[PDB]
């Protein structure tokens, strides 16, 4: 009587300020099958551009970031993980992405999907460094 | 095809508190809260459901943002305000609150999505850094 319906679930995901994505594993890729508006705003990429691609384009030229090894191992072991990564928007600007990945098993196909949540921590990091200097 | 199970998992994974409230008269009472909201406020889902979120203001009221929230809600505008809020144990924190009115043709009920996050540290840093800058 008083409880939410499924359209409300979509509304909560749409209202989120952090990016929220769903990806599915294929071989060495985990390809984006859903992104919310905040992900497009945060990354500068449109939904049409980046769907069915692995999120690693957000690392740009940066690789062998330690968090990436931790993510790969957590993915292999079926465990959730959280890493702060250097990421880059479509225009090339850098941001610090606090990224969480949660595997969830879909009852429909009994397939494991991966929920990402991207939070821009750049301002908090830079301000922490500035105050450390001060 | 993102089903309701996956949408729910996306809400459950959110770092930020996420709630749904429905308006009855001058109350908007909580009909859903996620785990991040419970951890942020220290209240369990069973304690706070079907109550207006204003209990989080505690002894405080007449904060300027509250007046802005009221006007924005009456006008159906989304809004964002940083409010002083209080946990179950009484501890104070700065809550960046984003309220989004839900537009739905399906049911007559008017709903609001709240998104809450603890900005206390960023506020502390901002004031300290501004003072030291002088
Ligand atoms: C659901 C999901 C979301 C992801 N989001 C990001 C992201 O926003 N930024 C990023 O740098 N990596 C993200 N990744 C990690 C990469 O997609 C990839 O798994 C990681 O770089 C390790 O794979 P690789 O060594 O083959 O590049 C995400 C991974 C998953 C599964
Ligand atoms: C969906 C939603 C979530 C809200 N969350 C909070 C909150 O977390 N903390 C808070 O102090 N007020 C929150 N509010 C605002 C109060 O519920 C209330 O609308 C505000 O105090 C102004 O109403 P009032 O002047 O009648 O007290 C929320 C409102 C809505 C609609």
């Amino acid at each position: 009587s008083h409880m939410i319906n499924a359209q409300l679930l979509q509304s909560m995901v749409d209202a989120s300020n952090d990016g929220i994505v769903v990806a599915e594993k294929e071989g060495d890729d985990t390809i984006l099958i859903y992104v919310n508006a905040a992900f497009e705003y945060l990354t500068g990429y449109s939904r049409d551009e980046i769907l069915y691609q692995d999120c690693r384009f957000l690392q740009g030229d940066d690789h062998d970031q330690l968090g990436i090894a931790r993510i790969r191992k957590a993915m292999a072991e079926g465990r959730p993980c959280r890493e702060v990564l250097r990421n880059y928007r479509k225009d090339g600007s850098a941001f610090w992405n606090e990224l969480s990945i949660t595997p969830v098993k879909s009852d429909f196909d009994q397939r494991t999907y991966f929920i990402g949540i991207q939070k821009d921590v750049s301002r908090q990091v830079e301000l922490e460094r500035e105050l450390a200097e001060l």
